[PDB]
């Protein structure tokens, strides 16, 4: 209906609402306070964060995990800048992140002094959708599409710049119903057919899962067609999370990393190359594709071909419609090839090397493999796991098949550092009910641990583990194996328990390899922030960088 | 299609071109670009040299309108590509597919003291890249192209460094293949099926993409089976005519009194076909209480008067095909539903009416009623920007040709001759008829000996007023009084032979129809120059919106 | 100028163009900037309706350049502006101050689903703003001529949303004034002034500044007491020539035979006047070798072979001035540097005596003889792009005209005629000749109607060779063969004549001289076709960098 | 003189040194380590931070109390993004502050698909200078002319972007001889 309102902050509140948002992330300012005054009047809670960078972060989480666009809101300026690299890493990792940032009036002088930062040219180059509200009227409709623009096709972030007039004069207009998703519907039913023969064919068939596989509206269908056809299945990991080890024995690794993944010796194999919700960016078809197979695209959108990336069949529409249907049109399992046998068998060999549940592993900075031990203890079906960027992203990565965690998050193609904490923040405020792990290293930790204050304010039920090395260490390899010396990459002790307890967080710092178990048990079973660090001999780190592409 | 070793990038451009199906390219030859020029001689793709490069990218467009498959304009650095930018801009609006490929200097002079033609190019295009990567040169112009034929049509970009182009590079060629789309999901189809059956005034609303071949056959299976009334935009104005289905409802998005929004208007139920807010402000036609309805190869571009209750996106022909077969019953028009279209056969009825019109100069009418007579089911006809133009939408109702090019929302002037000379090239064995004023004539005149050189058999008219009427009207409106819209007279006949094309001008009412005639008996370009009397344009405005 | 309530933004930038001096716009108008054309009715500017936007932005820059005030264009949204930019991006490459005003869709209209016409233009324009602030009006259009104008001239352009213009607005004009900025530093001019005292083989190297009317008595009076050797850039073509400085070395940036490119190779000091790199690669010829003196307006836009030594920022006149009251004998040349300048006297003359040629179609250098007997004193010459370019710059030690308009970095075709009307515009009791080829001819030659309708003493020239030549020959060179750069004839004659314009084709060698005589004592325009034979052409490329 | 540089990251020093900065503010990464090597060898201080944005800061306070361009060194992605705050800061009270910032390699075909950020558009709007080097050979004069806009007229900040293989691949050029403010 359309109303009459007072301000144009009152009507993107309602619009918010009609969205489905249940709290929203941010700093307030001068030129949005209007926004952050109309959210008290309504059902949305405020999360005051101490960076912005964080709200855009947690907000990615938000929308990873939901499906739902998260919400972050900014003042003009700073306020906005400071969340370019939040914005970049959500649309670079496809999380669906809507930024509704404060603008000086649309007449300022300043604007055409360029007094003011020309923040949709900023963002432009990071987000899907950038705009500027120049009409009142057009208010309700902008809002609505930048949660269109940022939750269909590929998701990815929207950023909405508000002229601070816009929002504080009254507006004509009416709240648009939130329709969510069009109704696509699946796959040509030819389409289907003709890879369902494909498949009745190949004798080394293979599935391999981009993106949108790992959205939760697909989780169901693929569940069903993998259980229906028992075809291998290897992800990149922007779908890291979307099948493990422990829940199909046809799983062969994520691939995009390591140098001997089951993964690539079965695409390399296959006569049947099967693409999910891929994207050739997920990771270089060059590495993979060998064009001997047939391959079969399935998306909610048309390929990028390439010279390594030609799709022979491409089925674009619902995924979960097109799945479903392809998984009706399966008369049996797939009943392995002596080839591909042997090679499920030559990862189950490797995963046992790698494992060391038998090892004392009791040295002092600890190692590697013993802090990767003593986080899979604590990380089980009903927790989240967040991972920043830094060496230990790299152990944990080689381990993903030994973690059997709720969810995580850890695909960064940026290589962002200080996501992890935010990250957790946000996916524990999906679920308070349950326990998020996040982890970094000192590096990362230091970029967004203000926002400690914010998990200690919300009580958040996070549980954050710090690598200590006392450096930039991930960067001080790469220098090692190029230059042999270093530069930039070391840094002062700190003490992370006082650090930590000053913020009204339980804080643990780990002073010997026996301690390690106890103390993460201890600080899981807080019922509030706990901050862990653990002191790390990265000695090691070459025998595994040897095992990267 | 195996990966190999090209001498120069220029070669791999071309066989991708190949691959794509090009038979064709329009454009103006440079020092950056001319490898390319070179490589397309060793082709079986037609080089096609214009005379202003604006005109390449309109002769593109109408390739790509008619064809489905991206027109192909080729410039050199510089001025060449600025040139395009207005070309393209109007593709991109009438969502025409089109593919610009751009010379640019060396990649290590981009920084050296070279135009940012990309970022020139994006607020015009659906995609605009610039090659920096050699070996992904035959994937950007693959990519060009299904960016500018997929989802809803556009114009696309592609800048090639000389350097790139001139210099060897590896790579294979990628094969053309629209993907698999399916129709809308058949529960949507069920869902909409039953509103139908509830519905006591319902219409369609058809959008560009409702006009696409792909879709002629459904859409015509559904309008069959359900005879429900049907209005049209202008970038759908060919989709469905007053001929082939009775309750045709008109154009919507010019006149004031048409009767397609009196029955959107009236509707409960709106179904859209392919259409976009663009093509006509849903503000005027939407009041808000109808179930809004939305079918179309992509999501819709939600707006604050276009919110559907139902949104159906996929294979629009497939989608339609689902829901004919859910319809039982023909519809009963309602009293006011069979008034209005009754208004509308007495309106076409009363706008014939309107009479031994010997007058000189020209009476609009006349000129139109003589056009209507020279262009049949199997002429092309392209309709350039101005008066002219409001007096021809006026009668669309009464032009029976194989196809119409009139849709112009930028207003652009000039593009009625490229547009027949591209339409033409598409088949070379039909007539093509393109009308404009004199201003927009001049503008892309210069094509004139690219048509004489093509032998192109295009029938160019020109009506005269020796000014910019269709401003000069809106001055005379709110100023009453004139201002940079006059100009001097011309001899067109002599312009047009001096080109070595048949002229004609028309310097009585009789002579009209015989110079017509014998301007289309021409086995070749031909122009006409017939002056016109704008005089009762302010009775005609008045219908207007 | 008091703070005033105006009725429409229109009026005050009617008001604020007067105070800059304008006398005339170019353009053409739109329903979006209608207002503006409408409030210039009641100004004593005078409104110049062109047949395409390029040929406004043409115009302006011959305008701004012969004046120092920028010429200014109008136009209105979408097209009206897409079809500026090649213009402008040509006027702010040969640094002609140019201001255009275009129109755009209500701000409210922007974001709806207006093209991005500031980002457009940003790429190729000094100074690129909309106006959001109808309180700013004045303001940004007095800064853009202030941009367009100051330091290195260039273009400027400004959107005007429709709602701005039309709707009421408050605000002053504000006042126009180059601010007082003195000469360079008297330490650093005395510092240069013993470089000069120690230098053997100094050589002053002219740059576009250096050719502006404000320094043409300080650098005279530099030369003539210093006497030191001097070449030039093409964008200082006219600073100085052979007649009034027996040491002057010619232009460089052209030819790989020049005394000017000699002498800076033997420089031990080379000193630079309003020059920047862009007008002429420094690698070409800096060895770097030699001290480097940079004299400009501003700071030097150092490169990598351009990083001088001495850099004198400020008035370049009175730094100038200061300069030669610091100079006490004029130079001796030195051997080397003597027998250079001896070398180009001998040179000259072998140009010269390259005898009968009576062949037809006519001889490039036939050609060019003809054209410097018409081009006198008291006449402009205005040269577009295309080979007979290169042979017109070969000579221009011969042609003696008032001022030459050839400088063209984007070697955009198309600018001579417009250039041409723009200059008569200036100095309406003066004749201005443009020349340009076929090609060029056809892309502006539209403007015929505007030359006529404003009885312009024009005269133009078309070297017709049926093809993009230029083109030709380089695509000859590295390919042995061509590909679209050939097209049909035409009868160019009857072309000039359908304007009202009077018409010639030369049909001999001997009808030449003749043709051009009568077409020049036409009182109004005229147009002259010239067969020309280029078949020389691959050695007079050979003289080519 | 004109000399044969095995790193373009070695001319950059070089550059860098003529200008007569003293210390540079920053954090390493992969596609920017060869330039935080290569200072090793020289007189430079590299002071790491332990968030970019600060180092735009840092920088800013050298400019404005010498007058001469303070220097901040990032990486590619999030390394320059985190820079921006600074950059506007900076700019926008008229420090001089000049900021170096990684990049993919130039014919990276994550360019293309744009897997990688415009940094130049993105610094555009907030600097008075904003660039990427192309070209090997003009690496010198760029980093110089980012030195030149930063101190001169009114003071600002100045963005290079800089590919991994330009910094890491042998280049042939001279050092600019930092001639510094113009005799105005
Ligand atoms: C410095 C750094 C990283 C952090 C490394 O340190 P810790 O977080 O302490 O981890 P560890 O490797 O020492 O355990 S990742 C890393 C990455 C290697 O490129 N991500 C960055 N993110 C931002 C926002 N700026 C710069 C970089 C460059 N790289
Ligand atoms: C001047 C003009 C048009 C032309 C009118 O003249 P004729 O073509 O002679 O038609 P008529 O109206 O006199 O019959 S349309 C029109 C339009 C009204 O906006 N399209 C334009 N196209 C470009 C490329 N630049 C400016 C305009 C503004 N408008
Ligand atoms: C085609 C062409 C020129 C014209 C040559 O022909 P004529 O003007 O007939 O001269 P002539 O050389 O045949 O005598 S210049 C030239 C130039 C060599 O780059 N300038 C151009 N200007 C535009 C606006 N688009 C493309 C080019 C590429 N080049
Ligand atoms: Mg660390
Ligand atoms: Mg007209
Ligand atoms: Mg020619």
């Amino acid at each position: 209906p359309v109303r009459q309102w007072a301000h144009g902050a009152d009507l993107v509140v309602s619009q918010l609402e009609a969205q489905g948002v249940r709290q929203v992330f941010g700093i307030p300012g001068a030129k949005i306070d209007k926004v952050f005054d109309s959210l008290l009047d309504s059902s949305i809670r405020i999360i005051p964060v101490r960076h912005e960078a964080n709200a855009a972060f947690m907000a990615a989480a938000v929308g990873r995990i939901t499906g739902k666009a998260g919400v972050a809101l900014v003042t003009s300026g700073p306020g906005c800048s400071n969340l370019i690299t939040g914005m970049a890493t959500a649309n670079s990792e496809g999380d669906p992140v809507v930024a509704l940032g404060g603008a000086v009036k649309r007449a300022d002088k300043a604007k055409q002094v360029h007094q003011s930062m020309d923040t949709v040219a900023m963002f432009s180059p990071v987000t899907k959708y950038a705009i500027e509200v120049t009409a009142p009227d057009a208010l309700a409709e902008v809002v609505s599409n930048a949660f269109r623009a940022a939750e269909q096709g590929r998701p990815g972030s929207a950023f909405v710049s508000l002229p601070q007039d816009v929002v504080d004069g009254p507006v004509s207009g009416k709240v648009l119903p939130a329709s969510g998703a069009p109704q696509m519907g699946a796959a040509p039913d030819d389409a289907i057919d003709q890879v369902a023969k494909l498949i009745a064919q190949a004798k080394n068939p293979i599935f391999l899962l981009g993106l949108m596989a790992s959205q939760p509206e697909n989780s169901k269908a693929l569940r069903r067609l993998l259980e229906t056809s028992h075809i291998p299945v290897t992800s990149t990991y922007q779908a890291a999370g979307a099948v493990n080890q422990d829940n199909f024995s046809r799983f062969a690794g994520r691939v995009g990393l390591f140098n001997n993944q089951a993964g690539d010796r079965l695409l390399q194999l296959a006569d049947l190359v099967i693409c999910i919700g891929y994207s050739p960016v997920e990771y270089e078809p060059a590495m993979w594709n060998s064009g001997n197979a047939t391959l079969v695209h399935i998306d909610v959108l048309p390929a990028y071909e390439e010279r390594n990336y030609t799709p022979d069949v491409e089925l674009v529409g619902d995924i979960a419609g097109t799945l479903n249907k392809l998984a009706q049109n399966i008369d049996h399992r797939l009943v392995l090839s002596p080839q591909a046998a042997e090679i499920l068998r030559d990862r189950q060999h490797q995963r046992e090397l790698l494992d060391r549940r038998g090892a004392q592993l009791n040295q002092f900075a600890l190692h590697p493999l013993r802090i990767v031990r003593a986080m899979q203890d604590i990380v089980n079906s009903d927790v989240t796991l967040t991972v920043d960027m830094g060496s230990f992203h790299i152990w944990i990565a080689r381990y993903l098949y030994t973690f059997r965690a709720r969810q995580v998050m850890i695909s960064n193609g940026q290589q962002t550092m200080g996501v992890a904490l935010p990250w957790a923040i946000g996916a524990w405020l999906v679920n308070p009910e349950r326990k998020v792990v996040s982890v970094s290293g000192d590096g990362g930790f230091l970029q967004s641990s203000m926002e400690l204050e914010t998990a200690v304010r919300l009580k958040a039920n996070v549980l954050h583990l710090i690598w200590v090395d006392n450096g930039y260490n991930m960067v001080a390899i790469q220098e090692e194996k190029k230059y042999q010396r270093l530069s930039g990459v070391e840094f002062g002790p700190m003490d992370f328990k006082a650090y930590a307890e000053s913020f009204g967080a339980k804080g643990f710092a780990v002073e010997s390899a026996e301690a390690l178990e106890p103390t993460l048990r201890a600080a899981m079973d807080v019922d509030g922030p706990a901050v862990v660090a653990i002191p790390v001999d990265y000695r090691d780190n070459p025998l595994l960088m040897g095992q990267l592409h």
